[PDB]
């Protein structure tokens, strides 16, 4: 019985790691992960310079998930770029960088310097497509023909195999749209399912305030609010996109909650606000907990239920 | 006490109703909602035609919600209409019959027959815009220029005061774009935020299955897993949307609940999953706890709150 993934010619331990954004802005918390028992790790999305973001309080967690709207702080790409060149041990586990850049060329620039340490030392690119293009529009991810010159663009200036980091879909329509346009790429090879579910509103009925300051309290939600979202994702795009990975994100607390992220399609599990809140002592649980519900049904190993949901009659 | 309120020139006795859908297929679910504490009920979703919908399993709930795929089971415009006609009694509560067609002629054909009963009953239309669209688009509320076609073509055919249902939204470009169609329109004088959230899946553990058989187990979802979404729509329409009345649907189970709807704009405050999970008695629970909440903070009546939740500077 065992967790062992190999899959973009690296080996994964396990199939646990980090969502982009928890536990992975500084060195100290790159550092941390790896100590950890995760399969793999992934660095802040990143901008070309270093951002502070947004006003405190920027996230707040409560028993049924998480709101955020942290507006992007991070140390920088060349802070990452660093991280993955020269400070990483590739010995402990794959290594996963995020970038987000808020126009097409600051993509295009990251991914131009990232590409030669990808090919170097196997750092792997996940591209966030939540990413602001021009305020008063949608997010990339839901604006198709900007989501198609991003792709094109990054496609063109890396020239190596990467994946991107989805939002939620909500209609049958816009699964099938996206996974069109994901399935245009191949240098896309795998697809994080799903970001955060777009501007809640998340209100203290004691103090009858919103909970985050920036936004008048609107950010994205994370945790058990959104696990069914996920799921969905996770199965859209696993059915439509049959050359490509699907990691799945989104509410995983338990190994129960990763065996249905699995039978759903994911093959790596990222792990978000439930991190957050607990630390990374979650991967010990969460690797024992997914390992006794494999033992209870006979399973092996993950490829012996990925993607195996049961649909009815 | 007393929660009693006046809108749309009707008198309520409390905010609370129905959400379309629930315990209002049947003249005996009328019968019951009409029979229940609620200050208003909502007839189900009708087409002109008498639907079956889909198989069955098609509704399943869960501790954190429900996700359904129901097809719009129903029993066809004339039922409904005799009902508003001939049968509901309005000494008891004020009347909404919701309408969802599939096409926009469909619609306009309902609402010519309408228009009569509305001026001599006072019965309240809800147009439910998560109706099938054309070809390869979306539901009509994520089409922008349908959803202007429907409210175009609806208006001139109706000529009265009608409300809208709408689904939510996630990102601010859409709800700057939604709020500007439905401000075109000055028949609109209620929107009624949310339907449930749009192709969820929830997978059980045990069988490795989906839940319901319709979609691949595709559906919609309501309840606890849905209240933040719920209260950001709500309280983005009613910043947008100051000459129109917002009702509030989504993840109520309390009077807390329905507290934190109404301060985000709520004037009515509709429940689903709830009311179907815990029946008709629930409507004397969540007035009982909201009037508690109101006494423990000097509130004496809706108005003092409504629309007043609190930002960070
Ligand atoms: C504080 C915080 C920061 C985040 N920052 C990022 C980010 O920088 N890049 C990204 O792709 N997603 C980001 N996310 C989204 C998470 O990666 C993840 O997709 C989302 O939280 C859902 O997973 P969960 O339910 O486990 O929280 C962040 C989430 C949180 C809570
Ligand atoms: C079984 C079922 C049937 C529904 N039918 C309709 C419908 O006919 N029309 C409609 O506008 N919404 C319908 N809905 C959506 C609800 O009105 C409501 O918007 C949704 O369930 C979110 O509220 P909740 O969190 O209280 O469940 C239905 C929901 C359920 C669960
Ligand atoms: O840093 C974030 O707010 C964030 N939070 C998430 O839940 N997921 C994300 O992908 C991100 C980063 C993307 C993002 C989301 C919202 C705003 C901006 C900003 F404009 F600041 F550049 C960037
Ligand atoms: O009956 C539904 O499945 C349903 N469930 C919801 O949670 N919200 C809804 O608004 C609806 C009805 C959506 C709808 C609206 C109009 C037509 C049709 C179709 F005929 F296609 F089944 C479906």
């Amino acid at each position: 019985m065992c967790l062992k993934l190999n899959l973009l010619d690296h080996v994964f331990a396990n199939p646990f790691m980090n969502a982009a954004g928890v536990l992975c802005s500084t060195e100290e918390d790159l550092r941390c992960m790896t100590a950890s028992s995760s399969g793999a790790l992934v660095s802040k999305s990143c901008t070309s310079a270093p951002r502070d973001g947004n006003p405190e309080p920027r996230y707040m967690a409560f028993p049924l998930g998480s709101i955020n709207s942290m507006g992007l702080p991070n140390l920088g790409f060349d802070f990452y770029l660093k991280y993955a060149s020269d400070l990483h041990d590739y010995s402990k586990k794959p290594l996963f960088l995020s970038i987000s850049g808020l126009s097409v060329e600051e993509n295009v620039a990251m991914v131009r310097r990232l590409a030669p340490v990808a090919q170097e030392k196997g750092v792997l690119l996940e591209l966030n497509l939540s990413c602001p293009n021009v305020p008063g529009k949608p997010q990339v991810a839901y604006d198709f023909e900007a989501m198609r010159t991003y792709l094109q663009q990054v496609s063109l200036a890396y020239g190596l195999p990467f994946g991107v980091k989805m939002p939620p879909y909500f209609d049958i329509a816009h699964f099938d749209t996206a996974a069109a346009v994901l399935n245009e790429f191949p240098l896309v090879k795998f697809v994080t399912c799903v970001n955060s579910v777009g501007n809640g509103l998340v209100i203290d009925a004691e103090s009858e305030s919103v909970v985050i300051k920036p936004k008048q309290g609107f950010g994205g939600l994370g945790g058990k609010y959104i696990l069914p979202t996920a799921l969905a994702n996770v199965n859209a795009f696993y059915r439509r996109c049959p050359d490509k990975l699907v990691f799945g994100c989104g509410g995983v607390y338990s190994g129960e909650d990763a065996f249905l992220h699995i039978l759903a399609g994911a093959s790596m599990v990222q792990v978000g606000t439930a991190l957050q809140e607990e630390g990374p002592g979650i991967f010990t649980r969460l690797e024992d907990e997914l390992l006794e519900i494999m033992a209870r049904k006979g399973y092996r190993t993950l490829e012996e239920f990925r993607g195996r949901v049961k649909t009815i009659e």
